[PDB]
This record gives C-alpha cells, structure tokens and sequence, in this order.
C-alpha cells in the first residue's frame, strides 16, 4: 500500500508515465511526460495502485531491472 | 493481504491482464490491454486477489521470471 | 493468514486450479480453469487455506518449483 | 499461528493428508485423497496445528525437501 | 508462543511424540503414534511447549536436522 | 520470553534437564529425565527463562552446538 | 529486555554465574554455582539486566565466542 | 447402546484398541495397549460407539469368533 | 433404533465403511478406512441408520456371515 | 416400529432399493443403487415402512435368505 | 401394534398388494404391483392391519412359508 | 391386546372372513370375502378379539397349522 | 449399562484384575489382586466399563471360556 | 444391578466369602464363615458387586460350575 | 429382587434354613426348623437376600441340584 | 494418635503393606509395594490406625524388632 | 505431625528420596535425587506423612541405624 | 516444627549447606558456605524443614554422628 518505488529514465523524447487509482472502479488518475534524460522516482500510495509506462525507457524495481521499448 | 507487486512487459498486440475478485465468490473485476514493447507494474490491493494474463508475455515476481505464451 | 502467493503456469489444456475453504469445515469453493501457456498468480486470502492443482503444470513458492503431473 | 505453508507432491496413487485439530483436545478434522501426480499447497491455520502424511510422497518445507516412503 | 514447527519422520514402527502441558503444571497431555515411513510436521502451539521423541527417527529443525536412537 | 527453543539430545543413560523459574525469586520448578538417545526440543516461556542441563548431552542452539560432559 | 540469551559451559568446578538487578538502584539479584561440565541457558528478564562470570568457563552469544579465565 | 460386551486377547506383543466417540460428530476417544497374553472385557457404553482393532488378536463377540491379523 | 452391532474384517487395503443418516433425507454423514487384517465393531446408533461396505471384506450379522467383493 | 433390519447384496451393476414412505400416504422417499459385489445394512426406522428391491440380489432376512431376480 | 414384517416375492408378472386400513372402518388405502421377480418386505404400521396378496407369489412369515396361487 | 397375526389362504371360492367386536358388547364388525388361491394375513386388533372362518381353508398360527372345511 | 458379570479364576500367585472408569475420561478407577485358587465374580458397574486381566488366569464370560496368560 | 444369584458349598472347614461393596470406592462390606457341606444361595444387590472365594468350594453360576482351590 | 425361588427338601431330622437380612447391615433375620421328608419352596424378597441351610437336604436352583450335608 | 512411626524393609520381592482406615467402620485405605532392599517409613495419622504387613520383611518399632514371615 | 526427623546418607549415584501425601488421597508429592556422599537430614511435615528409599544408602532414625539396598 | 537442631564442622574448603522451604511445595531456599575449621548450630524452622550437606564435613544431630564425604 506503501513503502516501495520504482525509478524510471526516459531514454527518448516523450515517455508517459500514466497512474491507475485504487478503489473498486480503476481510473486514470494522472500523467507524466518525460523528455530524454530525465529520471523519476514514483512511490506507491493510497490514491495509485498501478503504474504504466509507454515509450522507450529505463525501469528499476525490486525486482531487477526492465526496458520498455514503447 | 496488500504490499507486493508484479512487473509485466508486453511481447505482442494485444496482451489482456484481468484481476479476480477480493470475497466469497470470484468474478472478473477489471482487465486491461497491453501494446507490444509496453510495461505495467501491478499491485495487489484490497479489491483484487489473484492476476492472470493472456498472450505472450514477461513477468518477474518476488520468486523469479517467468513467460507467458498464451 | 495472508499477503503469500503462488505462481501458476499451465502446460497443457485444461488445467485446474481448486480453491479449498476456510474454516471448521473444508470444501471445494472455487475452480479455476487454464488453457496452454496461462499464468495465474493467486494469493492465500480469507476465504481460502489451501490450493489443489490438477493437470501438467509449473508451479513458483517462496520454496522453489515443483512441476505438477495430474 | 498462521502464515506458514507446506508442499506435497503425490509420488504414488492413494497418498494420504490428514489434519489434527487445534486446542486443548487434538482430533482428527479433515483428510483429503491425492493421486499419482497432484500438488498440494496446504496452510497452518486457526484449526490446524499439525499435518499427517501416508504414503510415498515429495514434501517442500521451509526446513527443506523431506520424502516420505508411507 | 506459536509460529513455529518441527519436522519428524519415522524410521522404525511405533515412533512415540509427546506434548507436555504449557503453563505452571508440567504434564502429558496429547502423544502420537507413527508407523515406519510417516511423516508428521508439527507446530507450537498455546497449550504446547516441549516435544519429546521417542523412538528412531529423523528430525528437521531451523537449527538443522537431528536423528533420534530411542 | 517465547518464540525461542532448544535441541537436547541424550548421549548416555540418566541425562537431567532443569527449568528455572522467572520472576523476583529463582527457584527450580521442573526437571526431566532422559534416556540414551532420546531428544527433547524446548521453548523458552512466561514460566521459564534459564535451563541446565547435566549430564553427557548435545545441544543445538541459534549460537550453534555445544556439548556437556557432566 | 526478553529474546536474547547466553550459552555458559563450566570447565572447572565452583563457577559463579551473578546477575544484576533491573533498575534505577543496581544490586546483586542472584546467583548460580556450576559444577565442571555443564551447561546453562540464560536469559534476559524483566529482573535481570546484566550478567556477571567469574571462573573459567566458556560462553557463547550472538557476537561470538568467548572465554573467561578468572 | 449398552449392555452388550466384547473379549479381545492380545496373541503378540502390541495391539492397539480404539474407542470411537457417540454423537453427530465421529472422533478418537481413546486407545488402549494391549502385551502378549493380555484380555481386555470391554462394554458400549454412553461415549463410545465403534471398537477398532489393530494387531494379531483373538475377539469374541455374541456373533461368534474372529481373528484379527494386523 | 438402537443397540445391534456389526463385525467387519477388512481382507484388503483399502476398505471404505460408510453411514448414512437418520432422517427426512439420507445423506452420507461419515466414512471410515480399513487396512488389510483389522476389524470394526460397529454399532446402529441415534444418527445412523444404514451401513455400506465397499471393498472387499468379510461381514458377521445376527443373520449370519455374508461376503463383499465391491 | 424400529430396530430390525435387511442385509442386501449386490449380484450385478446397478441394484435399486427403494424406500417406502410411513403414514397415511405411500411414495417413493429415497433410491439406493448398488454395484455388483457391494453390501447394504439397511434399518426400518421412523420415516421407512417398507423396502423394494429390484435387480438380481441376494437377501437376509429374520425369516431367512431370499433371492431377488428383478 | 408394529414391528413385524413379511417378505413377499412375486413369481410372475402382475401381482397385487393391498393395505386395510386400521380403526373402526376398514377400507382398502393403498395397492402395490410387483413385477416377475421382485421381492417387498412389508411392515405391520399405525395405518396397515391386514395385508391382502393376488397372484402367484412367494411369502415368508414368522409362522413360515407359504405360496398363493391367485 | 395386539401384535399377533393369522395367515389365511383360501382353498376354494367364496371363503368368508368374519371380525368380532372387542368390548362389552359382541357383535359382527366387518367380514373380507376370499377367492380361490388369496392369502390373507390379519392382525389382532383394538376393535377385533376374535376371527371365524367359513369355508374350505389352510390356516397358520403360532400353535401350528389347521385346516377348515366349513 | 450393568447386569452382567465375568468368573476370574487365578491359576496363579499374584494376578491382577484393573477396573476402568465410566464416563468422559478414562483412568484406572481400583484394582484387586488375587492369590493362586482363588475366584473373583466381578458384576459391570456404574463406575466401571473395562475390565483387564494381568496373569496366568481362567475367564468364564456369556460368550465362554478364555485364558489370560500375561 | 439386581436379580443375580450364586450357589456356594463349602468343601472343606473354614471356607471364606467376602462381599464388596457397591459405589465410587470400593471397600469390603462383610464377610461370611462356612464349615464343610454348607451351601450358601447368595444374590446380587444394591449394597454388593463383587464376590471372593477363599478356600476350596464348590460354585455354581448361569455360565457353569467352577471350583476353588485355595 | 423378587421372581426367583429354591426347592429344599429335608432328607434328615433338624434341617436348619437361615436368611440374612437385605441392606448395609447383615443380621440373621429369621430361620426356619425341617423335619424329615419336608419341602420348602422359598423366595428372595424385598427383606431376604441369602440363605443359608444347615444340614443333610437336596436343593434345586435354577442353576441345578445340590446337595448339602452340614 | 499422631506422631508416631515404623520402619519397614524388604527382604523379598513383592512385600504388600496395607493401611486400615480410622472410624466406626475399619476398611482398606491403601496399600504399597516393596521390592527386594527397600525401606519405608511409615507414620501414624488421622485417616490411619492399623497397619498390616505380608510377606519377608523386618520391622522395627519403639518396642523393638520383630520380623514377618509371611 | 511434626518434631521428628530422619538422616539419610547416600552410598552410590543416584538415590531416589521420594514423600507420599498426606490425607485421604495418598500420591506422590516429591522425590529427592542423592549423589554419593551427600546427606541429608529430613523432618515429617503436614503435608508429608511417608518415606521411600530407593538405592543403596545409610539411615538413622529414633529405632536405630539401617541400610538400603534398593 | 521447632527446636531441634543439627551441629555441623567443615572438614574441607567450600562446604555447602542447602536449606529446603516448607509447604506443599519444595524449593531451594538458601545456602551457606563454609570452609575448613568453621562450625555452624542450625535450627529447624517454619520456613526450612530439610537441609542437605555437600563436601566433606562432620555432623552432630540428637541420633549420633555422622560423615560426609562430598
Ligand atoms: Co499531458
Ligand atoms: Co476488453
Ligand atoms: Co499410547
Ligand atoms: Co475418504
Ligand atoms: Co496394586
Ligand atoms: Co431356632
Ligand atoms: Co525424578
Ligand atoms: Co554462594
């Protein structure tokens, strides 16, 4: 519900990073633009339960590391 | 019953995630599509209890990676 | 009581995933069908102790993995 | 109390799972039939405090893998 | 007070486990039986504190495993 | 107070195990007697705070193995 | 204040094991004579906040091994 | 439901008789050994509906003669 | 109602004696398993009005001695 | 009224027994089906006056041994 | 009053079984047919006084066994 | 005052069954006309003491068996 | 419930016959010893359900005659 | 409880019959003296359970004749 | 209590025929004097529990013939 | 009638010492078991006023020694 | 009840001490271990009555000196 | 209960003395220390019924002297 992150690097002009709200109806809730360098670090909480991610870009989590080439 | 998270990553066009019911019967509560290349991170929440996903597909969990190909 | 999942993945068609009761009395709540190449990740909840998975399948623990031959 | 998990596997046809009841008088509460092949993710839990297996079979634990010849 | 278990397996006929009473009184209060080949995961619990094995078996504990010549 | 536990394990005929009392005054309260390859695993609790033990025994702790030669 | 322990083996006969009061005024509480041989499993209490050894005997904790000559 | 009594003679070392207990649910309410040569008189009474034999013995019953050859 | 017995020797592994219940509608209300060579004394109680035998086993009624190959 | 019954066996698949219903009115209340070799011990208690038999089986009555070619 | 039943077992396709009723007015209350080779075992009831048989049967009583030719 | 019965067959057509009536008073209460081959089977009742047969007839009683050749 | 007795003769010095309680529980409720010759006519009780017999001795019973040779 | 009886001659001089009592302890009651050829007729009642028999006699019971040889 | 009797006849001048007193306390309570060739057909009361025959006489029980020869 | 005792040795294997209770009524109270080399010693109370002993033993008392043969 | 005592010298490892209650119920209540050497001087109390010796020792009471050979 | 004494002398280096509580419950309640020459007069009180005496030392009490060695 908290407590964790995720650090995301736009590695081309114009990344969307989109944010899903929590409750029993999923929403859209927000979105970032990213240009090319930029890094962002996103927490999880009580309005945001999923985080998606379109265009070319460096993810880091817990789990490892991801590219999303969107 | 909250506080942990799935990374997928589309491999194709056209990739759906549906999320299960939190109570004493289980029903589809919501689902998304996914584009090739396109990446979401996902969190288990106070109205969902279990993830499953159609088509080819990356995930990373907690224990380890795994592939989809349905 | 919670918060621990597994991760399920079918290796034929029509495997099935068998949800068990909780409480003084255990009996078959829920069934859960998958076709070749579906992932299901599901978590131990209120309504639910234990899981039963019929069919060739590939199963993730916080343990490791086992491969299931029903 | 809760929280704690086992993995059993069915090496042969009629395997054996019995569950003994929690509180000051122990009982026997449920039992459950395991062909050749079947997995089971069973959980420690407010009327369970302890399980029996009989008949040859591939136990996962936190401790370790253990079989048992039954 | 609980959440905690050990894992005894039989490896003669007529292996004896005994639960002595928690509290001020120290007393017998539930014993099992196992034949050759069982296996029996067992927990701490609110009306348990000491396990005594007799017999010849084979025991798994958080601080490695141990045989018994009983 | 609770949640920590010891192996003993008999390495001769007549090994005693003794319980401390806890609280303002310390005296004994409980011992056992073991016999030539017999084990006992034990937890420390709300009656209970020191163990001695006499006798040729074998001892696993979370510090490791120790061994007494009384 | 609870939870942690001290593992003290006598290796000569008359070792004295002292413990020390818990609270604004320190004073001797009790104490403890140990033949050569054996073993004590001490812990921390409501009572207690330190321990004191004299004689040759040989101790285990969490940060180690140590030996006590005097 | 009473009135009505069982012979049961132990022919090797090791039999084991089990009381099974009267009402809606059926659970063990106690178990007796029997050594080489012994005879048990054993009568149905307000607590106790079925009688299980394990173990080489000889039974008399007002039905007439059996063997059981466990 | 009450008070009548029947003697049942399993001749195989695996025997299953079943009990239906006492009322408006039959249901199976318990199951009981047999090894090879023991015996159960069983009695006709205040939940219990009829008796199924399946496997293969040997009967003695107050009507005689009859066989079943099921 | 009570406390008499019927041994049936099975000498073919599929044996029907047919319960009949007590009181001014006369229905079918319950249907019993045997497979070839099983055993039934059926009562006459306070909702059954009257038992019907169909297929090949083999009786056991008070009066004696009947023979059931339906 | 009650408890005492005959067995009747028809020899040949069509035989009747009637009921008269119980109390100051005798009427006829309820027919049975039985077909080549069935068996019905009758009980004496609060509402059945007298039982009438038509057709080639086969009925066994307390007193014997005696054959109507109808 | 019940629970004692007579079985009839009549041996020629037109056999008269006739029930006196219990009481102070002694009168005619029903009679049951037979053919050729029937058998009755009659109970002794609250309103019937005794039983008159006309006609040529094969009678059973607990004291055995008469003919009446009215 | 009572009205039934057993014949003990012992064959030889020092026999033992042990009576066990009626109820929830089980214990030895009194024991008798009996020297060689001697004959014990033992009625079942109120207090008392079970009966063992330790010792060379000769059991008379409604069911006939056994020995105990303990 | 009632209604039982024996039959007791004495063979010899000084033969003894002892009588214990009825009730939760089991303490002896009274005690009787017979010289050679004596008989004694003795029932069961509420203040009596148990009978011994010191000396050499001569016993009758409803399950045949014993003797007494002390 | 009641319902039984003994057959004594005096095969010898003096026959002396004692009962014992019925309760706690047991007391001669009557005695009855036989001359020779007489017979007394005697029976257990309400304040009657034993007999006692003094003399040369022939006895007849339920249980069978004795003959006394005090 | 207090403070006052005996002392009681064995000198063979199973010697029986037997207290008689104090009250109008002197019966049994307890009894206890010797073997070959024990010594007892036994005080006067308030539930106590006589002592038996049998078999080989060697008393002593403040009047001297005496030794029982039995 | 009180003012006396005994004087008990150990002469080999492991001597048992053991009291019996006082009081209607007679149990045991403590039991003392003795190392060779050792001495201990016992007194009678009010909630001790009875003295056991087991293995080889030295005693002194009021009567005299005596010696165990358990 | 009182006034009574015992006289005891250290032969040896650390002698010690061990004094036992009085009351249904037995506990360690004190020790002394003594070394070679020292005398100590100790009483019997209300709070001390038993005293044991470990190393070498000479003891005087109202039944003689005595020697331990310890
Ligand atoms: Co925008
Ligand atoms: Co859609
Ligand atoms: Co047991
Ligand atoms: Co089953
Ligand atoms: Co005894
Ligand atoms: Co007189
Ligand atoms: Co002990
Ligand atoms: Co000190």
């Amino acid at each position: 519900t908290n407590s964790d992150f995720v650090v995301i690097k736009a590695l081309e002009d114009g990344v969307n990073v989109i944010g899903l709200t929590r409750g029993a109806d999923t929403r859209f809730h927000h979105h970032e633009h990213l240009d090319k360098g930029e890094v962002l670090i996103a927490q999880f909480t009580e309005h945001t339960s999923a985080i998606k991610v379109r265009g070319k870009a460096y993810i880091q989590t817990r789990h490892g590391v991801i590219e999303s080439e969107g």
